């Protein structure tokens, strides 16, 4: 009671909506989800408290492995023991494992402390200093991301020996407290009246209604008659559809569109015909309509929360039978689908050709006929077969479901295709999730953004995907972190606020301690929004140095100092944002005046000096998606042994036009480097030299050659990344360069088209200052070609991922026309020889554009 009230109030604070609002709906579906999902999440919390210390480290601190390790050299390492000021620096090998490194630190300590130790290397874990990152398991040292980062950046790994007891004590501190088929009658409804309708009185009103199974129409759309435009239009008419009640699939949805004709749309609303308990809906239903910007089947099946302002459409769902009618159970379906129906040698080859991607009408009749041959010989062709199935014929669906339920578990790639709205069947969705269960946390984390979007196409609150995502978030603290932030950022959207809000409440019941951690993070973002508003005002009246000192005063207050300090980074929970360095903080000159908040850690040293950018006024969803795609490219390339020294820095929308960006330290823009400022080391005689002179100055003597190599490699990666992804609006200010030579792009507002790019100032670097250096240039051309063909081998993965992101609601990613850019860029409808010929020609075409500068 005393703690139940507090947990509830903290959840309300955290999710940005009171739990009383949930109960105010007096909604069975909402109530049944809450009860069932609190129970499922409490079971998770209990499982966690009975984990072993290593399994608990796998929960709180999942391993950060190098892409090539997933599925020799000398190394200087610094080790200390938790509580001790003293440390040991020793030589290890990249091929050595943490148990060898621990056994070694236990020897040094045993000789310094003069006694043979009882403790064994198996009782310890290696914490990365001042980070929520550990090194454990039987993986050689080079396979860990931290060790790799260190090896490249020339820094010494600083590790701490954590005893199992310390980890177990840590666990306890973080513990939770204690029949349809007989009805041949056509589908009919009554369009009674409209309410709160606003439109031109010169025009007339009409209602268009259509029956959908996803996108595919179940029958012809039906329109009402033309009534006069007013606030309350009264139709009181019948709309009969050319489909029998028996043929209604489980996931059938009635779609409405209210518009004004002489063509202007007013509003849209849809609903499921069967409720969450599989009962066919009857009685009077009020559809609180959403504004239209003519049917929208993809749109949500829940009403517009703004009941006061919104237009309403009152409909009557007629009583079909004297008793309640439920959708048949799987047992009745697999019974009807069991009984069905030889094939010819030539039609067996015609099939092998069209299963190896739209088809003609006669081929559908062939893929349907050979459905058992599809299951047995081409199991990966499920999706094409599912698209030739008539979801308007109840026996054809029964036949399909009989095969799906015997169908083997598909690879992840195929299962991702099945999450598309094009496959709205629930037994199809459950099958897809069943085939995704084999995703590792690293694969899961990679596609997590796309899976949160898929949640928006869901017709009900209680689903296998919510159960899947919830179970995985509670079993891995990093997944839980990012599932929380993807949902939390979309709370300002009334169409997803209910589902996302209820999901986040469930997670919180399963993770009280993590709710407290995320509360600390929201508390910091609250102060930043308030510091940003002050900065936005102050800067329009006073000068930038003055506004900066005023920002520093405002930050120095008790509430600001406590909120902004000692939190886990929402960009990386492994990164602890410790001590805010007030003197180093500032903001950009742009419209939104984004804040640059700088942090330091006494515990983490060099690695604790981090920077975050708080942005308010701009939508950061497309930046995040692009950066995630660049990250995917990098993983894909590293898996094929290619490290193109990419910088896919963190970017996280946190709320309404609000987000954080990861500051890449020790980097500058080409614009600032090119400014060729006097009384600087880099001062060039010719602007073509500025970039190379800046590189020379940050990398003395022997180091310059490696910086030129870091530049070339990262240049090859971004040339391909921006080409494949259609990144435009490229200027010297949104192309950055790191002190180590790595080139990277920022600010991804325009992608998917909205020609390949090459600059002679980059070519000068690649060529080591030499005017003619085709040895070095062509090495770069080959880096592009190898990178491009690795991406094409995975072209389907980019397509399936981008397809799922149509649910996100991005204006530059909403229809098929957008994904055509990727189809063209990855030239997937061609052979590798025909695509590589096209890459070479586009690289040569981008070169002839560059040569105009030279
Ligand atoms: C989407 O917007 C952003 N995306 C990424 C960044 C990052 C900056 C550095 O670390 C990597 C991430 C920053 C922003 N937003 S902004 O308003 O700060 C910004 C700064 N700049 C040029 C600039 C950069 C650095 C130093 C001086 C000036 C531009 C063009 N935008």
């Amino acid at each position: 009671d005393r703690v139940k009230k507090l947990i509830n109030s903290q959840i309300s604070l955290l999710i940005g909506k009171g739990l009383h609002e949930f109960d105010s709906l007096r909604d069975p579906e909402v109530n049944d989800f809450r009860t069932k999902m609190r129970q499922f999440c409490e079971e998770a919390a209990a499982h966690r408290q009975q984990l072993g210390w290593v399994e608990w480290l796998q929960y709180s601190f999942p391993l950060q492995l190098e892409p090539s390790a997933r599925g020799n050299r000398a190394l200087l390492v610094n080790v200390k023991f938790e509580g001790s000021e003293e440390s040991f620096t020793f030589q290890v090998s990249t091929k050595d494992m943490p148990l060898a490194l621990m056994a070694c630190a236990l020897r040094k300590k045993a000789t310094v402390f003069r006694q043979p130790l009882v403790e064994q290397p198996e009782e310890y874990a290696l914490q990365v200093n001042g980070r929520h990152e550990y090194l454990y398991g039987n993986y050689p040292l080079c396979h860990f991301q931290y060790i790799c980062s260190c090896l490249h950046s020339g820094l010494t790994p600083h590790l701490t020996m954590v005893h199992s007891s310390s980890i177990l004590a840590m666990r306890d501190e973080q513990s939770n407290p204690a029949s349809l088929w007989s009805l041949e009658q056509p589908f009919s409804i009554e369009l009674i009246e409209g309410r709160k309708v606003n439109a031109d009185e010169r025009m007339k009103l009409v209602v268009q209604a259509g029956l959908f199974h996803g996108n595919e129409m179940l029958c012809k759309t039906v329109s009402s008659s033309e009534v006069n435009v007013c606030s309350e239009p009264v139709w009181k008419q019948r709309l009969e559809f050319d489909i029998s009640v028996c043929d209604l699939p489980r996931m059938a949805r009635l779609c409405f569109a209210l518009y004004a004709v002489v063509d202007c749309p007013i509003a849209w609303a849809n609903l499921m015909l069967f409720d969450y308990k599989d009962q066919l809906k009857t009685g009077e239903r009020c559809l609180y309509m959403w504004p239209s910007v003519l049917l929208n089947p993809a749109g949500t099946v829940r009403g517009n929360p703004n009941t006061e302002s919104a237009a309403a459409l009152v409909i009557y769902l007629p009583e079909v039978a004297p008793h309640p009618v439920y959708f048949p159970a799987l047992e009745k379906i697999l019974e009807l689908g069991r009984h069905g129906e030889r094939i010819t040698e030539e039609e067996q080859l015609q099939l092998r050709e069209i299963l190896e991607g739209e088809l003609y009408e006669h081929e559908k009749d062939l893929v349907w006929k050979m459905r058992h041959e599809v299951q047995e010989h081409f199991p990966e062709a499920l999706a094409r077969l599912l698209l030739v199935t008539k979801w308007n014929k109840h026996e054809d669906v029964a036949q399909m479901l009989y095969l799906l339920c015997s169908w083997p578990e598909l690879p992840v790639l195929s299962a991702l295709e099945l999450l598309d709205f094009s496959f709205p069947d629930c037994y199809v969705g459950s099958f897809a999730i069943k085939s995704l269960r084999k995703l590792t946390d690293d694969e899961l984390f990679q596609y997590l953004l796309q899976l949160v979007q898929v949640l928006k196409y869901e017709s009900y609150l209680d689903c296998e995907l919510t159960k899947f995502l919830l179970g995985r978030a509670l079993a891995n603290r990093k997944i839980g972190h990012f599932l929380f932030w993807h949902l939390r950022s979309e709370m300002h959207v009334p169409s997803v606020a209910l589902r996302f809000g209820l999901i986040m409440e469930a997670y919180c019941r399963g993770s009280t301690h993590h709710m407290k951690v995320l509360m600390k993070q929201g508390e910091a973002l609250s102060k930043l929004k308030a510091l940003n508003d002050f900065v936005k005002v102050s800067s329009q009246k006073t000068t930038k140095p003055q506004t900066k000192e005023m920002m520093h005063m405002c930050m120095r207050q008790e509430t600001y100092m406590e909120a902004l300090s000692h939190l886990q980074s929402p960009l990386d929970p492994s990164t602890l944002l410790e001590e805010v360095c007030v003197e180093q903080c500032t903001f950009m000159d742009s419209k939104m005046k984004p804040l640059w908040i700088m942090y330091s850690s006494e515990e983490a040293g060099s690695a604790g000096n981090v920077g975050i950018i708080f942005k308010n006024g701009d939508d950061l969803r497309q930046d995040m998606l692009t950066l995630q795609m660049i990250q995917l490219m990098d993983v894909l390339w590293k898996q094929e042994g290619l490290d193109l020294r990419m910088t896919p820095y963190g970017c996280l929308p946190t709320g309404d036009r609000t987000g954080l960006i990861e500051v890449v330290l020790h980097s500058d823009t080409i614009a600032n480097i090119q400014l060729n400022k006097s009384n600087m080391a880099a001062t060039a005689a010719f602007n073509k030299d500025a970039l190379l002179n800046w590189l020379k100055s940050k990398n003395p003597g022997e180091a310059l050659d490696r910086a030129i190599e870091e530049f070339t490699l990262s240049c090859a990666g971004y040339c391909v990344a921006t080409y494949v992804l259609g990144i435009g609006d490229r200027h010297s200010d949104n192309i950055m360069i790191r002190e180590s030579g790595q080139l990277f792009h920022i600010d991804f507002g325009h992608f998917l088209g909205n020609p390949f790019i090459l600059t002679y100032d980059f070519v000068h670097v690649i060529q080591q200052g030499k005017t003619n250096n085709s040895e070095k240039f062509e090495r770069f051309r080959g880096y592009c070609e190898r990178a491009y063909t690795i991406l094409r081998r995975h072209g389907l993965l980019f397509l399936h991922l981008f397809a799922l992101m149509r649910a996100a609601g991005l204006p530059e990613l909403s229809c098929s026309k957008d994904i055509q850019y990727l189809k063209d860029s990855l030239a997937l409808g061609k052979t590798e020889e025909e695509a590589l010929k096209h890459f070479r020609v586009k690289f040569n075409e981008a070169l002839r554009e560059s040569w105009k500068t030279k």
